[PDB]
């Protein structure tokens, strides 16, 4: 498979009609996954699976910058088992990150950081056993 966490390059950033795949397996009495977008140091999408906050699963979603957390998007449509196979799809829209998991679709996350071409690398990371992570224009 691939080591977790695992950084993938994304060679000119991001741009519409991008679409990044990651597929891999939730460990056993999982605890976390993210996805995070980065920007240099800063985080344009954080995509973060939470098993068990507060005993229930919650999707958390938001943007670092300059070191600093920004407003939480959360979804409680929660399609992650854990020991189970998934796939996700984050396919870049001209406003939008749109994320689906196991082609149902899942949540939109807008735009906060504007430079898109400058969001270089993917890092995954978390309970999951990682089979691959890769992208492909649409
Ligand atoms: N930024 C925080 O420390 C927040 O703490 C409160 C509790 O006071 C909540 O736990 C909240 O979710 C965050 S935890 C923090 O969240 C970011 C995303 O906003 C990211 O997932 C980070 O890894 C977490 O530490
Ligand atoms: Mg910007």
């Amino acid at each position: 498979p691939l080591i977790v966490p695992y950084n993938l390059p994304l060679p000119g950033g991001v741009v519409p009609r991008m679409l990044i795949t990651i597929l891999g397996t939730v460990k056993p009495n999982a605890n976390r996954i993210a996805l995070d977008f980065q920007r240099g140091n800063d985080v344009a999408f954080h995509f973060n699976p939470r098993f068990n906050e507060n005993n229930r699963r919650v999707i958390v979603c938001n943007t670092k910058l300059d070191n600093n957390w920004g407003r939480e998007e959360r979804q409680s449509v929660f399609p992650f088992e854990s020991g189970k196979p998934f796939k996700i799809q984050v396919l870049v829209e001209p406003d939008h990150f749109k994320v689906a998991v196991n082609d149902a679709h899942l949540l939109q996350y807008n735009h906060r950081v504007k430079k898109l071409n400058e969001i270089s690398k993917l890092g995954i990371s978390g309970d999951i056993d990682l089979t691959s992570a890769s992208y492909t224009m649409i």
